Formats: C-alpha cells, sequence, structure tokens
C-alpha cells in the first residue's frame, strides 16, 4: 500500500534534508549540481522548506560560479511557492 509501505517510505522532507547535510559537506561543485537537480525534482513544499532551512543553504550556494546558475533558478522555483507581498512607501 502507498500508506504504511515497508519499503520507500522516504519523504521529500527527508531526501531534501539528507542533501542539505551533503550541500553542508560539499564534496564536489560537479556533486552540488546534482544536489540541486535532486531537490528541484522532488514536491518541496513551504512546510518543507522552513523545515530544512533549505532555502538559506540553496541561497548561499548562488555564491558559487559552478553551480550558482542552477542554484538561482532553484531559489527562483522556490519564490513560486512562498507568500510574496509587494509593500513599498509612498
Amino acid at each position: 500500500s502507498n500508506a504504511a509501505s515497508a519499503m520507500a517510505a522516504e519523504s521529500a522532507l527527508q531526501v531534501v534534508e539528507k542533501l542539505q547535510a551533503r550541500l553542508a559537506a560539499n564534496p564536489d561543485p560537479k556533486k552540488l549540481l546534482k544536489y540541486l537537480k535532486k531537490l528541484s525534482t522532488l514536491p518541496i513544499t513551504v512546510d518543507i522548506l522552513a523545515e530544512t532551512g533549505v532555502g538559506k543553504t540553496v541561497n548561499s550556494l548562488r555564491k558559487h560560479e559552478h553551480v550558482g546558475s542552477f542554484a538561482r533558478d532553484l531559489v527562483a522555483q522556490w519564490k513560486k511557492l512562498v507568500p510574496v507581498e509587494r509593500n513599498a512607501g509612498s
């Protein structure tokens, strides 16, 4: 059954978390892009972004020229999930 599955029970949350751990321990810029692509192919929700804090991590990864191009788009895809205000002075 999908519920109480004895195998492949890994929630998107759990997979993102374990990848984010590998992002902080960054072994290669080559592997960093592979990691980002995995965060992007999971159903990311605002709940995951909040618990993992992965938004902070990937926004920081934008500093690397090697993976910053994809990391930018990664934050851009996540910006669609979170609410966005347009408060300004006048």
